């Protein structure tokens, strides 16, 4: 009944005959893309219209399609012809990476390379990788991957551990041509494993470690109405899936007495790159934009209960469109719990005699992928306090280079002759601001040094200040963490019990942002990622950082064009895009397989109640 | 047997029995500080000889003592007379706090001025507050409170939301005499009650938590021998208690294969500083340094089960002194446990076909003192990844005063007529480093962004460089987000098995440091504030960063006269000081009960590891 319920595989078979029987479909074609529209902004939409969104691929070279659907009605509501070379490739298809290795294992160049450094090409894997835009001007309009090549010992071998370094090739997966084959020399192909269920690299498993038994014997505290709603401690809200960006959440509230307030519209993490610091020509190129590029939610692992989720575990089973339009269900894909998180709030007066402790809890959603060597979990968490928080979880295998003799300033050393190339993680969290309504304004709040003097002769003072984002050209942020810098989302229209806009605060983890140097090719393409901040003037067509179609595009599109409208964002419909991520020296203990390390955000209240809203928590 | 085993009630009592018969505690003496002191640099020292340090107050008048004993000997080692006006006051005795609201009752300047405001002085609580050092020279050699005053309506009431503002006493509490009384006129005193149990504030409770149990079936992972040594997952440490610093840990080390390796000597909480911003001469003086005046160990709360802690809960009752040396205990003051904590690694490979999931964990050693309005949960974290995190957890209830007719820009309005004057919860980690043994050495690494063009022609290049600080001169060091500084701690003559240095990386929250004016008082008294990071050279008598005698003392002792030394840290005994804290501006949500708000750092191996150190953790 919701709009925002859940894709059903019904839905997709449904949208699945609709192209075909519009001539959509035909054997050349691939769905790079399929996912359910959100509805467009009407407080009075009550008519069903499910919308689905599709890029459509050709493998036999003809020009690509963006096709919108109604399931509703049946129909196709539109259909445009892509020009590639100007507005971007579609996103890298699953079925064409296993086309890369194949082609160059019957490649002359390199079959030669290969043969120079006594490699036999069977054991030899290949990392289909996204090509960027550089200096080679036959790949315009093409659509191109590179390559670069691991050995794999034996089939349960871990090739990241034997990286063929001086070694790469660009392969137009279209036209099936190697493009390019380059070889810069011979590096040592490193030699130990890194095969970490091996008993001769474990040694004896731990006896020590006991079990933790976490049950909820009543059952948990929220509930899950029509497939995808939560309601929990005065928290509702619907969790989507979308296979590009992963768990979305939809009509973020929070019941306040008899009063259901509007926090945050729609979250999301709407872009992540990964961008790498090495000056090689082999790898100066590597930059992967998991979500826009590769579609994070379609790798989205099974995640299995006491291993992955540990307690009284609700999962969501979604289903996404596989590349032909057949419904396919990610079992078990996004876990759902709550969690207990310690002490809430504390206190023994000498005065009253009275002693209060209350325990916090936080409702947890999570989803973990993996993108090649890498495997990322994504964690939404809500806490009685009202504060929202997000948490990336950031694992699998580094990857690994040569190590040069002679050393490096961009590569750390792993292992005898292996390294791992610098690089960092970086995301963008898209969130659709609704404080108490559409009606809403972000101030920069600085904390204000004050000088010893008149009014303030003990020079024991300090203050704060807070400046209001009227127009998108002011909106363009930095952190500064030496002044305590957040930014508060407010309602100037809805006031509190003192009457002061209600508000949201947002802190910052304030760790680096886009290193690369300002004119490079990443900067241009990831110009989100070169600032903390952003905020926009809602519009239905701007839902990336970078822009509809990622790979291979030259640069600017996302949100340095958006930016660019200059739009009244004082008191309006606005979306707060926020840059955080981590920079990664790797180090020994990464290696082989790497402990997690963690990057977030998270907002709290900042004169959105009249009180504290966790009065009315039993002491149990 | 160990000689960091946790005071006996049966050490205390021979300490008073000893210093009794030298003549030292007769009917006028009170204990202000009594603390085993650790074994000097000496691996064989002295078999065990168990000595204490005891501050001995003298109520008539006479000039205080600092003395030694051996409680093994029992002998007085030591004993010195003690000039206060130049060296410092003794911290508060619990039995001076009620002093003070007794003395005001039958002063009358104090009486005329809560006539003027129609208040009944048998309901005016009045908080006993530290002096600090202003322009009142007949402060100096005085020992000297300062009472600001709140009403309490009936017995049961919440004082914190009745401030009598515009009003403020000090009292010598020696001779018992009301120095001086400041009346800067009437404020309405805000008239809404506080009473956070008052079910015509809390509403009805909720009754939608369902219960959450955590059990470990077959009890925990962690072993306790010798009362206070702790072994878990390859940890092993001594957990110490001091009346002044709270729980203190000794000899953290980890099992590496066949060998026990040092990580750190002593880990502590050395100094916490609560400073004030609102330049109101009525509040202007308020700085709480509450390890170094108040003893925070000794406002240890008793953690209830289940309330407090949760889960298979082992305790410590650690022991300490009352003012006439018997000893009293603090019971169930310690809570030790192990939590799960979420996925540690976990990678499903393409090309080997094995999926890897392991789950993290954490040793959790925890204590709460309450200290008037302010609780403060000090916890600090084991992982099994080799990480070690210390958490600050800042709850109770906010200092209030009257909110000014037409606002302040230095204090937060939370109800009709009531304030909360801005302020900073600051703390200073004391990390006495012992990486792989003594020798250790600090390096500051800052992230280093590199230009487009030769030999870094696509501009993708970043890098880091590292400095080594080599003299005390040159390691007083502040943060830097911008650039992802950190700090390593290495061991130059201990290398892993690429012939790498071991270390240990300091990662900070980079959060403002002191903001008061560096020509204030508090800015002088608490110099390790404004600064993120000290190094020192180890010295037995350099304990605190604010010297030994931090009551009524002005600037001249702690860290700023040890630096001076300007004594070589490359490669000695070294000691890491590291500074971080809270800027708290209240909020509405903090009102009538703050929940809690968190700050803290951690350390992580940074090759001190030949790979990763959790590849034996088994699959549950
Ligand atoms: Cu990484
Ligand atoms: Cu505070």
């Amino acid at each position: 009944a919701s709009p925002f319920r859940l894709a059903s595989a019904g839905e997709i078979s449904e949208v699945q005959g609709i192209l075909r029987t519009a001539g959509l479909l035909g054997p050349e074609k691939r769905i790079a893309y399929l996912g359910v529209l959100d509805p467009a902004r009407g407080a009075g939409s009550e008519a069903e219209d499910r919308r689905f969104r599709v890029f459509i691929h050709d493998v036999s070279g003809a020009r690509p399609q963006e096709v919108t659907v109604s399931v509703t009605n049946g129909t196709v509501i539109s259909a445009v012809e892509l020009d590639t070379a100007a507005t971007g490739e579609l996103p890298v298809l699953e079925e064409e990476f296993e086309v890369v290795e194949q082609l160059l294992a019957t490649d002359e160049r390199w079959l030669k390379a290969l043969a120079a450094r006594n490699l036999d090409v069977s054991k030899v894997r290949v990392a289909p990788l996204s090509a960027g835009v550089f200096e080679y001007a036959e790949e315009r309009g093409r659509r191109i991957l590179r390559g670069l090549a691991f050995v794999q010992d034996f089939p349960e071998d871990s090739a990241w551990a034997h990286p063929v370094d001086g070694l790469v090739a660009y392969v137009d997966v279209v036209s099936k041509e190697v493009t390019r084959v380059i070889d810069t020399g011979v590096f040592p192909v490193p030699a130990e494993h890194g095969n970490y269920t091996d008993p001769e690299l474990t040694g004896p498993l731990r006896t020590t470690q006991k079990p933790i038994s976490i049950t909820q014997p009543e059952g948990p505290s929220f509930t899950v109405t029509g497939g995808n709603h939560i309601e929990w401690e005065k928290w509702s809200l619907d969790v989507g899936f979308d296979v590009r960006e992963g768990v979305v959440l939809h009509n973020i509230a929070f019941r306040d007495g008899d009063r259901l307030r509007p926090i945050i519209n729609r979250a999301s993490i709407a872009e992540m790159v990964v961008p790498y610091g090495d000056p090689s020509p082999i790898r100066s190129w590597q930059n992967y934009f998991d979500t826009g590029e590769y579609l994070v939610g379609q790798y989205a692992n099974s995640l299995e209960l006491g291993c992955d989720c540990l307690g009284d575990i609700t999962y969501l089973s979604p289903v996404i469109s596989d590349a032909f339009g057949n419904p396919r269900e990610i079992r078990n894909g996004i876990c759902m719990h709550e969690e207990d998180w310690g002490i809430l709030a504390k206190h023994s007066d000498l005065w009253s005699g009275i002693n209060y402790t209350r325990r916090n809890r936080r409702m947890v959603i999570s989803f973990f992928t993996t993108i090649g060597n890498y495997d990322y979990g994504f964690y939404w968490y809500l806490y009685l306090d009202g504060t929202i928080e997000f948490e990336a979880k950031a694992t699998g295998v580094v990857f690994t280079s040569a190590f040069p003799e002679g050393g490096s300033d961009n590569i750390s050393q792993l292992a005898p002759g292996l390294g791992a190339p610098f690089h960092q993680h970086i995301f963008s969290a898209r969130l659709d601001m609704a404080i108490d309504g559409f009606t809403n304004r972000v101030e920069e709040e600085d904390v204000v040094r004050q000088t010893m003097g008149p009014g303030n002769e003990r020079g024991n003072a300090f203050s704060r200040k807070r400046t209001v984002l009227t127009r998108e050209s002011e909106a363009v942020r930095e952190a500064d963490a030496r002044t305590g810098r957040t930014w508060i989302i407010s309602n100037p229209e809805s006031k509190n019990r003192l009457n002061e806009p209600v508000g949201y605060k947002l802190h910052a983890h304030n760790q680096p942002t886009l290193l690369a140097d300002p004119g490079s090719s990443i900067a241009r393409r990831a110009a989100f990622a070169t600032k903390d901040l952003w905020v926009t003037r809602y519009a239905d067509d701007e839902r990336y950082p970078t822009g509809d179609f990622v790979n291979q595009h030259s640069g600017g599109a996302g949100l340095p064009s958006y930016i660019a409208q200059d739009r009244d964002i004082d008191g309006q419909d606005i979306v707060v895009w926020h840059t955080f991520g981590l920079t990664h020296f790797p180090r020994v203990e990464d290696w082989p397989i790497m402990p997690v390390d963690t990057v977030g955000f998270k907002l709290r209240p900042e004169g959105f109640f009249d009180r504290s809203p966790v009065l009315d928590v039993p002491a149990n």
